[PDB]
């Protein structure tokens, strides 16, 4: 009838119905309950020694029986390890991989580059990469314009310690996806004992009247613009003239050329009051030569333009 895994911080039980249900062509549910029980394992050392080695080795994902089995030791080692203690952390990266994949296999139940079904093996990577070369404080706010499901907020939630992050997606479907990998995550999260950042996702539109003044006030904005047509590019590049000295935006496009020469012809370009660097993971990479996009607002650069001529 169903399959239950205890959590190792005693939250409620992790319920999975049998049959299990069939996720996409490369992840099944099977396997995603042996590779929970692998990550507490990990988690805790105690649990390792408590456990029969055969149990997580010999196995089969198609019968009740055997799957059932090993559910029951992982629980009574569990029960064991609890009894040992009466005698909250951010998740690894490596844990976090794996609950962003749980969470999208828990929300998207039913039927192109960087798709969210393949996240955890082709964007996971970069985006750690990008947390870590974009050091966050607990005095940023972070953004992400055009969020979909919310993947991308639930890393950066769950790594960085920003007063707040905010997912804003139009698009009725991702929106509405994104509710219950929201859901999911905070629930996920608890089964493991880890910590999060606050983050909301919401449905909008990052180019209306209401989102100007929050685009204004945000000090990390992460924006995927690689589909962006020109009109969304323009009112963007609108959005950003509002952003604080030092205000940050990350993108797979650049906004502005990164060689940017100030002169007479180009002084309503963004350029004139942005940096922009060009940073690559390759720069012990060995994922996809991919790109990413670091604007800084800085006002000097239009200011020094017109010293120049005055002096
Ligand atoms: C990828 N899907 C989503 C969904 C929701 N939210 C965001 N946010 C977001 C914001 C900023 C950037 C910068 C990079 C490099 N990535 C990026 C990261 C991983 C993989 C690809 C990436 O970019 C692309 C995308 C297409 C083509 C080429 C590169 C960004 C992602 N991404």
């Amino acid at each position: 009838l169903e399959l239950r895994l205890k959590s190792p911080v005693g939250a409620e039980p992790a319920v999975y119905p049998w049959p299990l249900p069939v996720y996409d062509k490369h992840h099944d549910a099977a396997h995603e309950i042996i590779e929970t029980i692998r990550w507490v394992c990990e988690e805790i050392p105690d649990l390792k020694l408590a456990m029969e080695n055969y149990v997580l080795i010999d196995y089969d994902t198609k019968s009740f029986e055997s799957m059932q089995r090993l559910c029951d030791k992982y629980n009574r080692a569990i029960d064991s390890i609890h009894q040992l203690w009466k005698g909250n952390t951010r998740p690894s990266t490596g844990l976090l991989r794996h609950i962003l994949q749980q969470v999208y296999n828990h929300s998207v139940t039913d039927p192109e580059p960087f798709s969210p079904e393949v996240y955890g093996e082709t964007s996971f990577d970069l985006v750690a990469q990008m947390i870590d070369e974009i050091k966050m404080t607990d005095d940023d706010l972070f953004v992400d314009l055009g969020s979909g499901v919310g993947q991308v907020v639930l890393q950066v939630a769950a790594a960085t310690n920003c007063k707040h992050h905010y997912g804003v997606e139009k698009a009725d479907i991702p929106a509405k996806y994104a509710e219950t990998m929201d859901r999911e995550f905070r629930k996920w999260m608890k089964w493991y004992g880890k910590k999060h950042a606050e983050y909301t996702l919401e449905r909008g539109d990052f180019l209306s009247e209401e989102w100007r003044e929050r685009i204004a006030n945000t000090s990390v904005i992460f924006v995927n613009n690689f589909a962006f047509g020109p009109e969304v590019d323009h009112q963007l590049k609108e959005r950003f003239a509002n952003m604080k000295e030092g205000g940050r935006i990350v993108s797979s496009k650049p906004f502005a050329p990164l060689n940017f020469r100030i002169n007479s012809r180009n002084l309503s370009d963004i350029g004139t009051i942005m940096r922009v660097v060009e940073l690559s993971p390759l720069k012990s990479w060995t994922g996809k030569p991919v790109s990413y996009y670091l604007h800084t607002i800085d006002r000097t650069i239009l200011e020094n333009y017109f010293s120049s001529l005055k002096n």
